[PDB]
Order: structure tokens, then C-alpha cells, then sequence
């Protein structure tokens, strides 16, 4: 593709909103959470998709969010952002939607992809839906 990484797989996961389908945003879940949590991590996302009122008209990528990363002798070793976009839905309601994102961590491959899912109204975090483990 012709995008940043971080951008095109956001996209994708923006997308299985859009459709609902949490089967195929959970399989963007890190692999310890695929193992370990999947009825928990599965539980969660539909009450994120109850959350949302309505079906998604239209949505627009904001930023990496924020993260780190660590590089060693010329080779990323680690990288974490935050993927973010606000969308609205037919009802009028505005969202803004953060995934959780280890993009890269070679001391633990396990734990490479979406941890934790967090969203709100009109970008107002002091009343949000935080679902997902921190790693």
C-alpha cells in the first residue's frame, strides 16, 4: 500500500467498526489475549459496538497518537502508538475512537498488535469506555 503502516492498519480496524464485525477486529488482538482472554476481549467489543449509536456515516484519521520507541544498533525493537480517528453516526453523534497499538516488540511477539481499546463523545475523556488489558 501507499500509506504509512500505522495509518493502513488503523484503516482496517476503523473498517470492522464501520461493519461491526468483531470477529475480525478481535483478530487484531495481540496473540496472549487470543489465547488467554478471548471471552472477556470478545464480551467487551460488543458492548463498545452498543456504545455507538447508530451506523457510521463518516469517520477521519487523526494522528499515531502518542508512544515509544526504542531502536538498537540501527533496528526498532520496540514501537507503541495510539491510532485515532473521530467518526460521526445517522443519529448526529460525534465519537472520537484510540486503539491501543504495539506495532512492533521483538522481546515479545506475543504481545504485537491491539491491548486496549478506549472511546467517548465529542472527545470528552472524562466519560469514556476503556476496554482491554494494558501490557
Amino acid at each position: 500500500g501507499d500509506e504509512g503502516n500505522i495509518k493502513e492498519n488503523a484503516v482496517r480496524m476503523m473498517e470492522c467498526i464501520v461493519n461491526k464485525d468483531s470477529e475480525k477486529l478481535f483478530d487484531f488482538y495481540n496473540k496472549d489475549m487470543k489465547d488467554n482472554y478471548k471471552d472477556s476481549s470478545l464480551d467487551e467489543i460488543r458492548q463498545l459496538f452498543e456504545y455507538i449509536d447508530g451506523a457510521i456515516t463518516s469517520y477521519n484519521y487523526e494522528g499515531k497518537g502518542g508512544g515509544q520507541e526504542a531502536k538498537n544498533d540501527g533496528i526498532i525493537c520496540y514501537y507503541s502508538c495510539h491510532p485515532e480517528f473521530d467518526f460521526t453516526t445517522e443519529t448526529g453523534q460525534e465519537y472520537t475512537i484510540s486503539f491501543s497499538y504495539h506495532y512492533i516488540w521483538n522481546e515479545h511477539p506475543e504481545y504485537e498488535g491491539i491491548n486496549m481499546i478506549q472511546i467517548c463523545k465529542d472527545g470528552n475523556w472524562g466519560e469514556k469506555l476503556i476496554i482491554g488489558r494494558n501490557y
